[PDB]
Order: structure tokens, then sequence, then C-alpha cells
């Protein structure tokens, strides 16, 4: 019956695909998806059973997508200046087609890609600034490799969605 529609939004160097796939499997394959996909998952909020629909487009967001969603997860990777900047753009461009101030948002920075060669580049001070430019939305870090916060993100969003019904 009720239908939680969540949109994942970020460029494809952001690790957003690993994070969706971690959620649905609980395991980690590397490969991203240059054209996204649609997904599903029963979850319980208030001991009632909702169906979670997950559109990850790939490209920017458009009218058709922006109208469909009920909430939007914005993703960058903590080791790419451009995944970061592109969130500020895609936000602006969601505002073109929806009222982003009346819509559950979650900002997510991903760790997976950090390492010896690729050192982290977005310190906490800066993510905190992005969180505020997005109306001080909730924020998270995630490793898809081992688990961190992947559940919390998606249960966080769903709670917000039901709570507006």
């Amino acid at each position: 019956e009720p239908e939680l529609k969540v949109g994942i939004v970020g460029n494809l160097a952001s690790g957003k695909s690993a994070l969706v796939h971690r959620y649905l499997t609980g395991t980690y394959v590397q490969e991203e998806s240059p054209e996204g996909g649609r997904f599903k998952k029963e979850i319980v909020v208030d001991g009632q059973s909702y169906l979670l629909l997950i559109r990850d487009e790939g490209g920017p967001p458009e009218a058709q997508f922006a109208m469909w969603v009920d909430a939007v997860i914005f993703v960058f990777s903590l080791e790419d200046e451009i995944s970061f900047q592109t969130v500020y753009h895609y936000y602006s461009r969601m505002a073109n087609y929806r009222n982003t101030s009346e819509i559950p948002l979650v900002l997510v920075g991903t760790q997976d890609a950090i390492s010896s060669a690729n050192p982290r580049v977005i310190d906490d001070a800066r993510a905190r600034k992005l969180s505020n430019d997005l109306k001080r939305c909730t924020y998270y870090e995630t490793c898809a490799t081992y688990g961190l916060n992947v559940e919390r993100v998606f249960q966080d969003v769903a709670q917000k969605i039901v709570a507006t019904r």
C-alpha cells in the first residue's frame, strides 16, 4: 500500500552505487553503474510494512525524476573535490523542479575510496558547511566495504518520509 520513493543523487565518482548495493545485499562488489537502476525493499517503520523504492539515475536530475521522489539522498565521496561540488549543483537543480525545503534530505559522504594514494580531502568542517547550505540536513559517513551507517541512512530517510504523512 504506502510507497516510499527515495532518489539517490550524486555523480558516478561518488560511490553512491556501492552504497545502494551494499544496502540490498550486505556484501561488497566494487563496480559502479554508469546508468543507475531501480530497486526495492520491504522495511518496517512504526511496526508497519512499507516498500522502499530507490531510483539512482546516473545523469543529473530532471523534471520527471525530481517530481517522482519523496526524499533525496545526496552523495559525494570524501576523497573527490568534484563529487562534493556536484552535490551543490544537483541541489540547485533539484530546486528547479521541487521544493527542496519541504522534502526529506540526507547528505552522505563515502569513505571507500580513501587510502594511501587517495587521501581524504573533505574535512568535517567542510561537510558541516554543505549540510547547512542544504538546510542543516542530517549527514553521515559510510564504508560500503564494511557496513558503517548504510542501515542508518536508509532508515533515517524512511522515518522522515512516513512522518510527513
